[PDB]
């Protein structure tokens, strides 16, 4: 059994609440592990290990499974137990019924049909919510190295909607691989010439989220192969502003790719930044693209 230190506490696979496996219903796929809706009456995400795997997988997997249980926060997806004294194992997650933030994005484009599905105010209150997930993982010295739409979570469609940070599965791999499976779009210089990971990384990656989210869902550097990008970021090239975009938005995401670590804002200023954008007419105010 794997060890596991996060603000300071150690904790081991004793530390996580198995949940009698009787006690868990699955109830559909959502996406390949496999995952399930489930229900414990609760209603649990459940991230399960394929019984044919690797002792590194795992071990990968019940490493996330002590991560995700060690975290404290309302913009980090909860972990309702595990299962794992029966196979396969199972991870227990809060439902999060809007779904991933991709998905979420792409699909609640305003159109001809909804025009006003979405407004910039909620693209900064999305903001703010994983913002203030990567905050509280910045001040507990945790580094994600994978801020990205995909790996953030809804808590409903509707406009009372919470973000959520839901995927560890990049910081798990490094705490213990291929190159054309690294997030390349994601990472700053530093980290994909280097290896080199710290706080300032996860500012890099998240101000690539923000753009995913201002651009309502698209693949970062347009049409750019992973090489290409490498390059082009190397060379200080950077993304263009999404449709629409607000220039004080823009402004964040061009601060958190500045090429040295040092000249990147801490989460606590991209907050306040991101705040500010909240208060401004001007901002909240431009209508996002309808698409056709
Ligand atoms: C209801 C629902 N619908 C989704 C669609 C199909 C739109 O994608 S995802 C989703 C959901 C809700 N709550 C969770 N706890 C949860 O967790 C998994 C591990 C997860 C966590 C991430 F951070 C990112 C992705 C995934 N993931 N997505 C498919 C398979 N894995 C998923």
């Amino acid at each position: 059994n794997p060890n596991y230190c996060f603000a300071g506490k150690t904790s081991s696979i004793s530390d996580l609440k198995e949940v009698p496996r009787k006690n868990i219903t699955l109830i559909r796929g959502l996406g390949h592990g496999e995952v399930y809706e489930g229900q414990v009456p609760l209603q649990v995400a459940v991230k399960t290990l394929p019984e044919v795997c690797s002792e590194q997988d795992e071990l990968d997997f019940l490493m996330e499974a002590l991560i995700i249980s060690k975290f404290n926060h309302q913009n980090i997806v909860r972990c309702i137990g595990v299962s794992l004294q029966s196979l396969p194992r199972f991870i227990l997650l809060e439902l999060m019924a809007g779904g991933d933030l991709k998905s979420f994005l792409r699909e609640t484009r305003p159109r001809p049909s909804q025009p006003s599905s979405l407004a910039m105010l909620d693209l900064l209150h999305v903001a703010r919510d994983i913002a203030c997930g990567c905050q509280y993982l910045e001040e507990n010295h945790f580094i994600h190295r994978d801020i990205a739409a995909r790996n953030c979570l809804l808590t409903c469609p509707g406009p009372g909607r919470v973000a959520k940070i839901g995927d560890f599965g990049m910081a798990r791999d490094i705490y213990r691989g291929g190159c054309a499976m690294l997030p390349v779009k994601w990472m700053p210089p530093e980290a994909f010439m280097e290896g080199i990971f710290t706080s300032k990384t996860d500012t890099w990656s998240f101000g690539v989220l923000l753009w995913e989210i201002f651009s309502l869902g698209y693949m970062p550097y347009p049409s750019k192969s992973n090489q290409e990008v490498l390059e082009f970021v190397t060379s200080g090239g950077r993304m263009d502003p999404p449709k629409n975009c607000p220039g004080p938005v823009y402004r964040i995401m061009t601060q958190c790719w500045q090429h040295q670590p040092e000249d990147r804002p801490n989460f606590a200023i991209i907050l306040e930044r991101i705040e500010y954008c909240t208060q401004d007419p001007d901002v909240i105010n431009t209508a996002l693209p309808i698409e056709y």
